[PDB]
């Protein structure tokens, strides 16, 4: 049984005092909310300032985007600290709207650090490689950790990946502060906009979201992960012929630079039958299992 | 007193039957001697094949390189292990000519990694500088291991680090496995070939290597190493003008993205007086701040 987030407690513990903010650039926005990067003076250490990402919403939200961002807040404090999730820091909510204070991630979303590899000899090949096991490692083991709190992401994608120092990376969810209407992989289906190439048959059709759809995100993840940032079924726009084509179970081929095993472990996501699909505990013991036996490899 | 390596002894355990190596790409080769892959079966585990690189001598060597190559296994036997050296994993000394068996680096040396990248936005040369500051800390971390052993480089610079998994570097000294007279880096002093832009003026002018000549190369490393592989002094040829501009104190200027803090530590390590220059213990410490500090930089 998945979280229901509006039931989850919030620790006053995470209060932090707003004037103690210094915001800086906007790092992503959407209608209704943004994330801006900030300094906290005192958050952690008393005499210390750090660098902080915030989200927060705008003034043409609602109370249903107002609840949400408290249902976010809420959500993080339970999930608790995992290396590859960005992690609550703090928060506010007295004394103005709702600001939401997590780990801030210097070097941006994944998916950009993927097309400029692209925009741009076997040793970097190699080296890249071993980049991008790494990449898909720490995202399986993120993911198996949400999984474990019963928590389901619903929009996994290397968008919504951050890379930060010492390579590491961190699942996230920028939701409100995404402009949706204006990225492209976001198509309307029905009343929403949503992220069709990435999701599982059963999200596109029944509107079910599952521990197992998001296998099948990872799985598209991982292609675009390969792909050095391409979006999903090149060519194809997200129409009548690509949902019927999805439920035949047409497939993307592998990328060119996938490992063979990569390769299976993604056709093995996009099973229509979602209880054919590995769990994310499999998968993090079966690219352990590559990275193990890529120092094998000259 | 530094090690006279004559006098080193050679221990049994090291040795490895030849017959279980099966060689493959010459990695490097001069006119004496090579280093060329190979696996090795039952090095370690005895039913485990492995990647290992082998130095051997050339038939046309002669009593001193034979003489040297021994030496060579001796130093680094009595060397033991560290993470920032290659290091020895057997040899052969029976039943035919004397073989070296080390570690093998995977990702090659790091002059033509640097080129590469020079060859080719913020975050990208943000997560750049991250790797470089990690290879300015792990040759000083390796440098000051070879003094503590009271162990003499007199060849240090990027064409002899070797970079592999997990973006470790490793030095090394390709030694007679370079083909100098082909190499416009070493250039003809006197009697032999010597590097002469990487050299302390004492080594120069006098022909002592000491810790502090040692320390002087390391400057000019992280002069190359900061300049994408840029050979040093650039456009200058070496000739009486060099050797007299170097005499009365004349330095390159910084790389335009070596850190202020960087230049610095190359700025001391090229004091004409070698008392003034830092030892590699202090230049360890000075390094760990930086990369301390850089967790607070976005
Ligand atoms: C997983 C479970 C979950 C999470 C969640 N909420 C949830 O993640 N919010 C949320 C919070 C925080 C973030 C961010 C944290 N750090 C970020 N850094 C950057 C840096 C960047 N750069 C671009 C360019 N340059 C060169 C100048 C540098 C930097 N560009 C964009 N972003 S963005 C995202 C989303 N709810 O559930
Ligand atoms: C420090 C104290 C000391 C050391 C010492 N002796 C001492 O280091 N010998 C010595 C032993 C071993 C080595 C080497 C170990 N691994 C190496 N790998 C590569 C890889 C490479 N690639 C190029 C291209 N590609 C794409 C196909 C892949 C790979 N190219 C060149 N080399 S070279 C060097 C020198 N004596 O004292």
């Amino acid at each position: 049984v998945y979280i229901d987030p509006t039931q989850l407690p919030y620790d006053h513990k995470w209060e932090f005092p707003r004037n103690r903010l210094s915001f800086g650039k906007t790092l992503g926005a959407g209608a209704f909310g943004k994330v801006v990067e900030a300094t906290a003076y005192g958050l952690i250490k008393s005499d210390a300032a750090m660098t902080v990402a915030v989200k927060m919403l705008k003034p043409s939200a609602h109370l249903t985007e107002r609840e949400a961002l408290m249902s976010e807040l809420k959500v993080l404090s339970y999930l608790g600290n995992h290396m590859n999730i960005v992690n609550l820091l703090g928060a506010c909510t007295i004394g103005g709207p709702t600001l939401v204070i997590t780990e801030y991630c210097c070097y941006g979303d994944l998916l950009n650090f993927l097309r400029r590899k692209r925009d741009s000899e076997d040793d970097e090949l190699a080296l890249d490689l071993e980049d991008l096991l790494s990449f898909s490692y720490q995202v399986a083991k993120g993911m198996a950790f949400l999984a474990s709190k019963n928590c389901i992401h619903r929009d996994l994608a290397a968008r919504n990946i951050l890379l930060t120092h010492g390579r590491i990376t961190k699942i996230c969810d920028f939701g409100l502060a995404r402009d949706i209407k204006n990225d492209s992989n976001y198509v309307v289906k029905g009343n929403a906009r949503l992220p069709v190439k990435w999701m599982a048959p059963e999200s596109i059709f029944n509107c079910v979201y599952t521990f197992e759809s998001d296998v099948w995100s990872y799985g598209i993840f991982l292609w675009e992960l390969f792909s050095l940032g391409s979006s999903p079924y090149p060519g194809m726009p997200v129409d009548s012929k690509f949902y019927k084509m999805i439920k035949e179970g047409f497939r993307m081929l592998s990328p060119e630079h996938a490992p063979a095993e990569m390769y299976d472990i993604m056709k093995t996501c996009w099973d229509a039958d979602p209880l054919k699909r590995p769990t994310f505990k499999q998968i993090v013991q079966l690219i352990e299992k590559q990275i193990s036996e890529s120092t094998n490899h000259i």
